[PDB]
């Protein structure tokens, strides 16, 4: 229903799982605090900074037309019609998160030559430029995540494993790639399970029971969406079932996956893409207020849900400074996707509009084929808001993908349950066995 | 670039793979004589009959707007925008052939609530009405075909087999369903191979080689697209490899698959949806003439290919479709039935919305797609044109057809090679050891 509109000379599209998947009839569910709100706000932060930047499109304002995917490819695609209907023109799209969402959206935007930059979609299917010719991403393909996951097993001599894959382009392509890597290291698969789009608590229990039918396969490798990783952990908890979980970025370092199921989750090894916190973001975010942030139509809902109050009194009294703030793992890539589009446009403007700083005729409208092929693919700049002791640059390969760098974690009970970095993967596995309590 | 347009009070969209997929350079390849031209002609034959049927839309003429998918979902989608650009009006769409084409097209037509009836897409994925809520088919899902294939292996006691699947929604979903059915019948897979969308002749040879590495498994189960089955057989020929093929409807009883590779194909068991010849279609098709077939934009191109002639060279008139042999394409019955299904739906809607006239009343200008699909398309029940007994045209709760398959064996007699109907599957396997020569 709602849309976040911000005005400008060039309008950037945006797609975020602001809401979780709806019920059996509802299309949209509850607010996604981390991968929704924080991620969307990060696009707003980035845009704000680009529009105050004398070196980045100094005479061209970048607007936004941001949509909620509701963590659902079908909802996202009905919403995405807004990007293509003027065929107010959309110059390029930032998103989405889920691969199923970015794939559906890419099939649509290529028809209208609209460049797309995802900040979290890691499915390897997206590397195919015969199919997704207008898509690029600031994250790498799962090509590399799979290989890392297999090297992790091979390191601890975990040679008889089970797999759980969410149905679709992320889960299915993720685990297949994992299996080929595992075979090559003499790792055999006991059983392979799939998780449907619509599964009951009972259905999930049946998956856990299916994994328990192979008592020798204590290690379970997941290439699952967050919600499926959550639901599977919750079923393990309800059945006092014990597995050593090795999981992909879907689960990653999210506290909402493990909440309520800490016991079942304890001892898990998870992977998240390597990133850094961006100070200026935490300041921007924690300073948001429901009276000052009206441009975000989903902020009021988040505020009510976070503080368990209603404006319809004293809800306004709360502060995001008063509460603990943990920055989402992929915030970096959100900010980098927007800057990649902004630098692409600025470079296009430098080549096409030399006599002015305003949008010339050559950019009324912007040719998407030229934009993607000649400028988006060719950006190369220092990551903005990166810490002074870090040397990250934003660029894409020939196929529009980012560079394969991951962090590796363990979920342990310290007596709070926390995520602990125990290593990394960067064209080879590195891990400190001292940090893992087994 | 071309489109078949016919005038009517109501315009039915069409989607056929008139061309094969392009090469490394091109988008479209050579003409598809059987599953392209013949299937398309069957829609035209069907529209003509309905347009002179005194008991089926006697006052509403059905026109057409037929498109070439080029055996490729990206191309098909670029073409399918023609169907949705009204927001001339397209009432419903007939097609496509390939599952990947039908799925993508459905992902678009649902957004504009356009009913779609496929005559050949068998992917079990298309049974999901939470995703493909405007899709129906005159064919059953591959859930039944995979069961039939597994049952054949079981009967002949073929415990150790290999699998070859095509990349996509047909190959991948179908072979995963056979894999389920093989497990449950104590049948084990030696190796699972996958064929890509753009493989080469040397790459096809490597799949054959990968299969040969496991010499205990001489039986290869295929869930492949015709072009892949053709290419894979050619490589088995070239490398003098010997396998017992068990193929799905993709191969079916197509002579183009086995042409020039007959030796490598001997003994092969194939599945194909049970269908009957339509003599009137045969006569009609054989009567077609480069000079009387102006309404089909691709027919002059089909003639030059089929008869290796050229209209510029004035050497095409010499040939006839009457002087050459005529094998009806196995799924012609489902093309006709799909067209009629939509006609009956529109007729039934007319009875309800225009009671005082045979002409299109205002209550059906425009036709409401939601109502057409939900209240009329899913509810049709009529005897299939061309025995009025109890073999009818109707859709199940998931908008699918009835699981009836003929089983064939490729053999030689009195070179010369043929497909021999050695059995069937219609709620259980019913083959015959007498007709199989081994
Ligand atoms: C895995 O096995 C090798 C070889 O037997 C051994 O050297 C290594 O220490 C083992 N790794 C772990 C983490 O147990
Ligand atoms: C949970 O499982 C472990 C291992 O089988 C067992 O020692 C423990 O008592 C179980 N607890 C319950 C309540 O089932
Ligand atoms: C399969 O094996 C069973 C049991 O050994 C046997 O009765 C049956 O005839 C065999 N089928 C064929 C086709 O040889
Ligand atoms: C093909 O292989 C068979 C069995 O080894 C053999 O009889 C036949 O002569 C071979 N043909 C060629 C051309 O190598
Ligand atoms: N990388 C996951 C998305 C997980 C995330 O949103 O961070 C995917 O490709 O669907
Ligand atoms: N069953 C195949 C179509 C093959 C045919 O067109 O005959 C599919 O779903 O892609
Ligand atoms: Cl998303
Ligand atoms: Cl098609
Ligand atoms: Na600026
Ligand atoms: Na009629």
């Amino acid at each position: 229903k709602k849309v976040l509109t911000l005005e400008g000379d060039l309008v950037l599209g945006g797609l975020f799982p602001v809401h979780q998947k709806g019920g059996p009839a509802e299309d949209c569910g509850p607010v996604n605090e981390h991968r929704g709100i924080q991620r969307l706000e990060a696009m707003l932060f980035a845009l704000d900074r680009i529009n105050r930047d004398p070196h980045l499109l100094p005479g061209v304002r970048l607007g936004a037309h941001i949509l909620d995917s509701c963590s659902k490819d079908t909802h996202a695609l009905e919403q995405a019609l807004d990007f293509v209907r003027a065929s107010t023109a959309i110059t390029g799209v930032i998103g989405g998160s889920y691969s199923d969402v970015s794939i559906q959206v890419a099939n649509l935007l290529r028809l209208f030559q609209i460049p797309q930059i995802s900040y979290a979609s890691t499915s390897a299917k997206l590397s195919d430029k015969s199919r997704y010719d207008y898509f690029a991403r600031t994250v790498p393909p799962d090509f590399f995540q799979a290989k890392a996951m297999a090297e992790i097993l091979r390191f601890f001599n975990w040679t008889y494993v089970s797999t759980v894959a969410s149905e679709g382009d992320y889960g299915e392509t993720g685990i297949e790639a994992f299996e080929l890597e595992a075979r090559a290291r003499n790792i055999s698969v006991a059983t392979s399970e799939k998780v449907g789009r619509a599964m009951s608590r009972a259905a999930f229990e049946g998956v856990v029971r299916a994994l328990l039918q192979k008592p020798s396969a204590r290690v379970a490798v997941l290439f699952t969406r967050s919600e499926d990783a959550r639901e599977l952990l919750a079923a393990s908890q309800r059945l006092n079932a014990s597995f050593t979980w090795v999981a992909s970025d879907g689960w990653g370092a999210l506290e909402e996956v493990v909440a309520g199921s800490e016991g079942a989750a304890e001892g898990a090894i998870t992977i998240e893409l390597a990133s850094y916190p961006i100070s200026d973001f935490a300041s921007y975010f924690q300073s948001l207020d429901p009276w000052n942030n009206s441009r975000n139509p989903w902020f009021r809902e988040f505020w009510e849900q976070r503080f368990r109050c209603s404006f319809r009194r004293d809800c306004a009294a709360h502060s995001l400074r008063a509460v603990p703030f943990e920055q989402e793992s992929k915030i970096m890539f959100v900010v980098n996707a927007v800057y990649a589009m902004a630098h692409a446009l600025h470079n296009m403007h430098r080549a096409l509009c030399p006599n002015t700083t305003r949008l010339c005729d050559a950019m009324r409208p912007v040719n998407g084929r030229r934009l993607y092929k000649d400028f988006v693919l060719n950006v190369k700049f220092d990551a903005p808001f990166r810490p002074a002791d870090t040397h990250n640059e934003v660029r894409f390969d020939r196929f529009g993908d980012g560079i394969g760098r991951y962090n590796i974690f363990t979920y342990l009970r310290a007596g709070r349950y926390r995520y602990q970095k125990v290593g990394y993967w960067a064209e080879g596995l590195t891990l400190d066995t001292s940090l893992i309590p087994w």
